[PDB]
This record gives structure tokens, sequence and C-alpha cells, in this order.
């Protein structure tokens, strides 16, 4: 779809059986979700943002549906305020920025 | 133009007679730039990011040229580690997201 930026570019995602909403975020290199149960192994990671750093745990090879689109990648689950889909996944759903 | 998201979407801006690069950021509601000299007065505010919150200075009615397009808006200046152009200016230059 084409999305204009008058409102937050929010989308529905399905991850691990659960349905969420998440912000499409061109400025994020990574995807990070608030705490949710994911199965599997994970490794700790830390990421920086405005504000400072958070400790996060990294899951790889996670399937996500974003709108209908499926993709698989790394998701970081952590204490973010908002669930962010970052460039790692945006490339897979073919997302483009246009002006 | 069209920007894909395989690399970070940076653009040149001209702000306060100075030339900078910044990140086109659909997830950000506000424009936040690193410390620099803008003329004029400003109010303090704080903003939340990941990792927490920072205090910034709000300037209103500032001219910025983003990739050659001019815009006027609120810019926040403060301790970000990267310059971020958020939805308040992205909207003025007609930026769309699409997939
Ligand atoms: N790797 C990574 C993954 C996910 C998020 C971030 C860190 N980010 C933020 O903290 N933001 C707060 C931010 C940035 C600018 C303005 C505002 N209002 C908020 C928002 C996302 C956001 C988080 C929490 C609440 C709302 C939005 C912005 O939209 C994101 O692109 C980046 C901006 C950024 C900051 C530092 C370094 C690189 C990129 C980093």
């Amino acid at each position: 779809p084409q999305v204009t930026l008058w409102q937050r570019p929010l989308v529905t995602i399905k991850i691990g059986g659960q349905l969420k909403e998440a912000l499409l975020d061109t400025g994020a290199d990574d995807t990070v979700l608030e705490e949710m149960s994911l199965p599997g192994r994970w490794k700790p990671k830390m990421i920086g943002g405005i504000g400072g750093f958070i400790k996060v745990r990294q899951y790889d090879q996670i399937l996500i549906e974003i709108c209908g689109h499926k993709a698989i990648g790394t998701v970081l689950v952590g204490p973010t305020p908002v669930n962010v889909i970052g460039r790692n996944l945006l490339t897979q759903i073919g997302c483009t920025l246009n002006f």
C-alpha cells in the first residue's frame, strides 16, 4: 500500500502466534519488540537509541507476517515503548521510501 | 526520488547556514538534531526514545532545506547521537512509504 506520514505508520504483524501492531521505521536498523514470549534460544545484545541503551535479547530466524507479507529474520525483544519494524525486515517486504 | 532501505536513508540538509546529513525517519514524530548553533529562542522539552528520555531545546519556525526542498518547522536540538528528520517535516516534503 502507499502510506502518507500524517499519522503513525502502524501495521498489524503476526509473530509467534500473537497479533501485534508495530511502527514501520526507516530509521531503525533492527526490529525490536516489547517483551513477549518467544520460543527458542536467544542471545543478549544491547542497542542504542535516543535516550541511551537497552539490553535486549536477540532471536534469529523468526518468522513474521507484516500485513500479509511473510519474512524471517532477527528480532530483538526488549523494553522498548513501541514495537518497531526496522530496515532488516523492511527490505524483505520490499518497502521503499519515496519523495 | 525513491530510496530503498538496504542502506540507511541519509540526506543532506541545510539548517542554520550549516550543512548536515540526517536520517529519514518514519518512526519519529519529531525532528531531532545534534547540538548546533541556531539563532533565536527556544523552549526546553524532553523526549522519549529507547533507553529513556533526553532534554532538548525546541525551536519553532525554522527553515530547513532537506535534499533541496525547503520546509519550516519545529526542530528539537539536543543530545541525540544521530540527526533525525521525523514526520513533522517528512510530511511537508511529501514523503511516502510504500510496499
Ligand atoms: N537500532 C534501533 C532500533 C530501533 C530503534 C532505535 C532508536 N530510535 C529511537 O530511539 N527513536 C526515538 C525517537 C527519535 C526521534 C524522535 C522521537 N520522538 C523519538 C525512534 C523509535 C521510537 C522509540 C520509542 C518511542 C517512539 C519511537 C526512531 O523512530 C528510531 O528510528 C530510532 C532513531 C535512532 C536513534 C539513535 C540511533 C539510531 C536511530 C535504534
